[PDB]
Parts: C-alpha cells; sequence; structure tokens
C-alpha cells in the first residue's frame, strides 16, 4: 500500500544520506533501491526538500525516544551519559546508521533548504537540551563535578561527540569513537 | 594565462565547497562565477575528482604553513594552542571560509573518490601529529598538563574543534567555537 511504499522511501533516503549528506543522492537511486519509478516518489513527496525535512523530522522523534528511554531505564545521570556514548558506539559498529543524520546535514547548512534548515538546528538545540537536563541532575544528585556551567558542558560534550563520529568516518577505526568522549566522563565523575 | 584560470577555478571551487561538500557545486556553478566555459575548466583539470584533490592538497600545503609559521613565532606551546584556536576564531568571523575544507569533507567520505578520501585523511593525521608535537613540548616545558597521552590529548583536540565549528555553522553564533575548544585549553595549563 501508499503508506509502506512511503516508509521504504524514507528509510532508502536516511541510508543514503548518512553516507554523503543531502546532495549525495538523487530520486534515481531511490528507485533503484525501492523498485518505484521517479513520478512515484513524487506523488508521497512533492519535493526533495519536504522528503528529507520527513526523514529528519522521523529521526529525531526516534532520536528523543532512545535517549528518553535511557533517562527512563537508567538512574545515575553519569550512567545515562555513559549509555549515550555506548549507543553511538554500538551504531558505528552495526556500520548501516554510524552519522548522526542531523550532524552531517548541519556541515552542509549554508547549501540546504531553509525548511531542512529548520530541521536540524532543532536537534540540536533539542540534544544540548537534554544533555544540559542530565549534567543537571548529576549536579543536583552529586554524582558528576563541572567546570563552568551544565549548558557550556552539554555544548562541549555534544561537539565532541559530533567531532568523534567525524575522527572515526575519518582516519579510521571503531575505538576512535570512545576514545575521544569518554576521557570527559572519566573527567566529571565525583 | 592558463595559470591564472587554474588558480581562478581553484579559488572558486575551494568557497564552494566549504558551503556544502564534494557534491553541493558543479561545473556550471564555476562557469558562473569565474567565467569559463564547460570545456575550459576540463582542459585545466580532466575529471572533478581530480580538481577536488588538486583543491585539497593546496589546502592542506596552506594550513601546514599557517601552524608552521605559529610554531616559529610563538615560544610557548600552550600559546601555540591558543593562536591556533584564535585563527580559526577569525575565519569564522570573516565568514568567507569558516569551516575546514577537509573536515567538511570527512563527513561525505563514504561517497567521495577513493583519491579525494586520501588527501582528506592526509590532513587528519598531519593535523593530529602537529597538535601531538605541540603538547609533547608542552609537557617537556613543563607549561602542560595532561591525563593520558599526549596523541590521544591531541585527537580530543581536533575533534573538539570541529564538532565546535559545526555547531558555530548549526545553532547559530560566533562564540560558540571558542565557548567550546577553549575550555580544553584552560583545562590543560599547569
Amino acid at each position: 500500500n501508499p503508506q509502506s511504499k512511503a516508509d521504504d522511501i524514507l528509510q532508502c533516503a536516511r541510508t543514503l544520506i548518512i553516507r554523503g549528506g543531502y546532495n549525495s543522492f538523487s530520486y534515481a537511486d531511490i528507485s533503484q533501491v525501492v523498485g518505484i519509478r521517479n513520478a512515484s516518489i513524487h506523488h508521497h513527496f512533492p519535493s526533495k526538500s519536504d522528503l528529507v525535512c520527513k526523514l529528519v523530522s522521523q529521526y529525531r522523534q526516534e532520536a528523543e525516544a532512545g535517549i528518553a528511554e535511557l533517562e527512563k531505564n537508567i538512574s545515575d545521570p553519569l550512567e545515562q551519559l555513559r549509555a549515550y556514548i555506548g549507543y553511538w558506539e554500538g551504531c558505528i559498529a552495526d556500520a548501516t546508521h554510524p552519522f548522526c543524520v542531523c550532524a552531517l546535514l548541519a556541515s552542509e547548512i549554508p547549501v540546504l533548504p531553509e525548511t531542512v534548515v529548520l530541521e536540524v538546528r532543532a536537534h540540536f538545540r533539542s540534544l544540548s537540551d537534554w544533555l544540559t537536563a542530565v549534567l543537571e541532575r548529576g549536579i543536583a544528585q552529586g554524582r558528576l563535578v563541572l567546570t563552568g556551567t551544565a549548558r557550556a558542558n552539554a555544548e562541549i560534550f555534544m561537539a565532541t561527540v559530533h567531532g568523534a563520529m567525524l575522527s572515526a568516518r575519518a582516519h579510521g577505526d571503531a575505538a576512535t569513537f570512545g576514545a575521544i568522549t569518554r576521557p570527559m566522563l572519566e573527567r566529571i565523575t565525583a
């Protein structure tokens, strides 16, 4: 049915966009993977900008649901940050989606449609908000020690994660991501 | 003359690639800026992969010459790292080239030509080598204090720089880059 074809197009486009960003895939590539013709893609999504806004909105919904599940299941804020690091290490291992869609698109902001840029920036502010709240709970519970504010530390940890994803993709390697991100976690442990 | 046209094409392509990466510009865009026709671009560069390898090799030559000049002019290793941070803050201010060509291309590695990937990875290993040597001199001179090895700290600082460039481009802002990168520098000051 129609819904399943729309889901297949979004699945496919998400995998392609993680390889090379907004301009690295075409509707022809989606036809090659999913088997629908070009005109059919347009019935589902009236433009590529709309397809990518829909993909990023779904990616954020899933990203927020996954860090919420960490927050729910894990009592200690430090262990929530450690489990978030572990989640990305598993994604880089599985190698299907070894990069954050929004971090990748952020590097291309100046050429992206404005509607896509809105979705990408919303993920950054939202992830920063989550990390800020986890760090604040860690202070409130005497589980962490910080220099500077929780928000400033959240912004450093998010930048370190995005830079570590980039180093793992570049000069190689399944231990890079942890080797870069974990020392902060051990620093801030009370 | 011929050389000047080749330089103009590389200048133009460097500015375009910093906006959106490898797939965000075409030879038509270069013709629009530089005024040569499509066939003329091909006389200078037999393929787009070759044009981009030439651009990245020139960008690295310049990047290495600039950090070498820091190293030459500045005696204290900590002040060499602080001046490197300042160099990127000035680039983000001037807004012409507010992102590293190689950091941007690294996010697209899976779709890049292999010859381009070689040049991008060479920049990462080389910048990591430079930062490692600056950190080692800082230890040898009693100017810095590190947890873990100099190379592991170099890899964190390079990832923090690349992640900070990304946050400055994303959820906005000429103070983000320093706000993320400078706390490390003050941490490691002896």
